């Protein structure tokens, strides 16, 4: 049904009406098993209504989509290694016996593994635009089913807040906002 | 209603007025709990009016906006570390027991933690333009409702100064700039 | 046969269907005999359906693809060096016998080999489109045989989930979703 | 009022005049409080005058602006750091009681801040232009009220030097350069 | 002769086949004299047939070409180094005799080589185009001989997969493909 | 006055000759007051003639500028940092008193100043061209002043030669230099 | 004379020949007299012929060239370097005679010189394009005296290989190989 | 006068013919007044002459110029550091008097200066085109007097190779090298 619904009365008299319908963000199981990673599908509908002088000549865009934020950034990296067996004499004595073998340095003597991980404030808030399109006349108009949208390398919970936007070809612009969805 | 207002009589002898209305910068809890970022919607409208030789035959741009400042830029990281047991001989005497483990080398025992915050002068002052559109003729014209704008990796305090401009097709230009709002 | 299918009753009162047939996504021995590598084949149809009003001079796009996702980058690096027999003089006496020759450093005595292996997390989910082409008229319309898809660096199994879409000129879409093939 | 002027007889026996006037320079408190920053606005006109052969004809470009220098950048950085307590063994013995714990190293014990500020020579002489525009016809033409300016980075006190700009369609120009305006 | 062979019913009813013909793909002696550097010139045909509706207004693309895969990068560095005899006092005493002369350390007393090899997972599968044509009509059509191909910093073999493609102006593709040649 | 001239018997017959008049090279105090940064104004005439067949419907580009060279680039870098008061133990004994603190390592323990100049080879010999412009015609044609030029991060004395260019349609060139100008 | 030669019957039943006629590669003595430079003139002429179906009507691009390959990459840096006589204290005592200075570091105390030579695997087998041009028709066509070719940071022998090459304008095409010239 | 000349019977059976005239290359002391700089003044004339069938209808491009080259680039960089007072606690007893004060780092005590100079391999060899530029008809046509080049960052002797180029719009070429000018 109807979501959420803003009006203007713009620069030249007209009534701008956007809206939103039919609005799910359906978030999944990550194709790539990745904790960090989150994934989605978008469906909804946007409209829009033009009222008063010139109505039926009204020329703009039409967009939906939603913007993403979570707060930090997180990547994980796992070193394994190894190196073959060796010396290097430091601070030896070369001239007399045992030559300076009795003063050796060597690299580590087993194999060895090493985690690392590093979490940092996150990227900001994102704006993705599921659809942007050009419309004419004084109603419409556009649907979208199962779009896709996607994002790794994030942790601490990842927010998207959905919009419809309507922009007239003479600048004017008003932009409807939804209650926000969790991915996490 | 009328915010602010500033006129020019421009190098042709014609008056040019341009004016903010209406004008609303709205910070809102960031989608993404970051306390670094900050995030915001501009509503607003921009007119303008010309008089004197030729106002009809007018052509122009017209916009609204704001421009950005605060002092600091701030990133914080932490590390989280942990390195398998492993031993190198250090200065160690290999011919004779018990073979140079009587100096060795280790890495860090324990797995560790640490944090790093970096706090450097910021990126300076920025504009930002919410609509920049063509109008013509002698009045106009343009409003917009709810329009996003956020910045991220910010700290000491984010202002946002509104403002509205008029330049015509002729190279002349004027702008009236409004009472700053604070974002922190 | 019939995989899967979607349908949407667009913007304009249009009923959009999307379909996926016979689809087949062939993994097979890496032609770079690489264990980080996956190759495969995709075969399959696309087809699109449009009823109501308007239906016989639609205009769009249809694609066909996958996604695809894997949990891990790994990347291995394995170093041989020797260096030839030197000697530096390190806090040495050189007023006097043996002038320095009792403390000296060398560079490693014997050649040496290391392994040294990463893994990080992986590079989120990618979408690849085998085909992306414009189509009109109320039915069709498109179908590939062995088109090929790789990857390397990739650890811990790849997935790939196969789509079909369908976009309007109108900017509407509708996309359906396969059940994904396991590259590992 | 009239602030500065210059005269060029040109390749084909035009003069050329080009004036500025009004113009003001206006520095403010910086919007993001940086005491690296310098923020102001200009006001001013550019006018134009070609008299002799071909005078009514005239093809060219009027531009006004600034040059800005400054002697020095600046940059400041605060770093804040803590490391979790560790220990790794140093030319230790592990054969034998206590194994290696009479001889080992930590990271720094307290959190601790560190500054740095870095001085440099600065970027040298840049020219701003606020506006350049054609213009046509033996007399003009243009004005501009409080467009914005602003640099961050800056230190040793920030000079301002204001220009009028005619370059004719046929190569020849000449500028007329005022008084400079200190922003420190 | 005729190597291989696919055919395709596509979107539209008509049946597509490609083929490749007299594939040869001649491995020599690299110009380079390089181990890790391959080098080859291939030969061979690529037919189409189109049936059934439309046949003869069939619009589309021919290719011929290979993929290439081997399993590792290798890069080799010889590094020739020597240094002009030197000293530095350390931890001297410069009070009183001999003045520090009793604590020195030197750069390497002797001219010396290194060798380093690095070995890691190789650059994945690549796809070159031998051509890539514009063909029209229901049969064609293209022909190449002695065309040149390379790789280097390879090792572990290399292998060579052949392909022909045909893509249909309508977005239907087919690609048959060969058994690979071993360039090792 | 005529500065100086050169003349070249192109290759169609023509007589070219290029001319410089005029010309100042005004040195001044920098407005950013960096003893590294040079400014300057340049004015001047460039004129030129063309006598023999087709005189009259000579086209070509005339031009006016300097080289400018000096021997070195000069950086100045000065950093103050300071560091909160710390302990690391280094090869302590941690089993029994005083718990290693008989062996620490501190950061610095005053604030502190550094400053650090770079004097390298510089940047050559470059070309700066004040106009550059179309001609027609026999005669003519192209005037400046009060141009300006600036450089910086600069030693050793900055020279400025002057130059006047006549290039043809038809590729024929004639430049004319003047006596140079010391900066410095 | 005729070098070299080679025939193909193409995909629409064209006989296409293409032919290398005079080749010469004049290896000369370096003008920068490097010892990693290489540097040679290649002379030479392409001709083709069609005959079959459509000769006449014939269109297609000839090339003349070569491909270079060396083994390896060379690189050589010699360093000058001298530092000014200096202390920094060491361990030292500051609170009792001589106040450090029976423990310092110095720089080295005089002037010297370091080479260090690099030898890479080289960068694989490249080919260069002498002309490459239109040609239509059914015979042609084009010749080259004297055109410039040169390689640096190469060692272990530079070879070039001579080839001519006919496009058809319909994919078609067929390259013929010379014997090898060695340009060390 | 005429310095050198060459001729070829092109693809087409016409004799084209190329010279250079009255080359000069007056190297001169540097603007920069900078040993590792070389500048120069190029002067000459090419002609050419088409003989044979469609002599009168000739197309092409004429190019006067010269290859540049010198064995060693060189770079110079001479630092200027001070550091002021202070002292870390190194391997220091903090339990006791004198609290560490026994076992002090400190920076270096006095200013210092420090040259390094690098010489490695040069840049190889390059073309400079002084002109180049379409001609039409069987004889012309192109002189050039006093154009300038300049290189830097040079070592071992800088020589200079002049030639003129004539390319047919058919692909034929031909140039005629001189006797290279030394600016060492």
């Amino acid at each position: 049904g109807l979501d959420n619904e803003l009006s203007l009365v713009d620069g030249q008299d007209r009534t701008l009406t956007v809206q939103q319908w039919d609005t799910f963000l359906n978030g999944v199981f990550p194709l790539d098993r990745n904790r960090l990673t989150r994934e989605w599908f978008h469906s909804g509908r946007a409209k829009y209504i033009v009222a008063g002088p010139g109505a039926d000549e009204f020329e703009g865009t039409l967009e939906l989509g939603y913007q993403i934020g979570f707060p930090w950034s997180l990547g994980v990296g796992i070193n394994f290694s190894y190196t073959t067996p060796n010396i290097l004499i430091d601070d030896g004595d070369i001239t007399r016996p045992p030559f300076g073998l009795n003063s050796v340095i060597t690299p580590n003597l087993f194999p060895g593994v090493s985690i690392s991980a590093d979490l940092g404030n996150g990227p900001g808030i994102q704006e993705v635009a599921t659809f942007s399109v050009d419309v004419s006349g004084a109603e419409g108009g556009v649907a979208v089913s199962n779009a896709h949208g996607t994002v790794t390398g994030a942790a601490g919970g990842v927010l998207l807040r959905p919009f419809a936007r309507l922009i007239a070809s003479t600048g004017d612009s008003v932009t409807t906002y939804g209650e926000p969805w969790n991915m996490n």
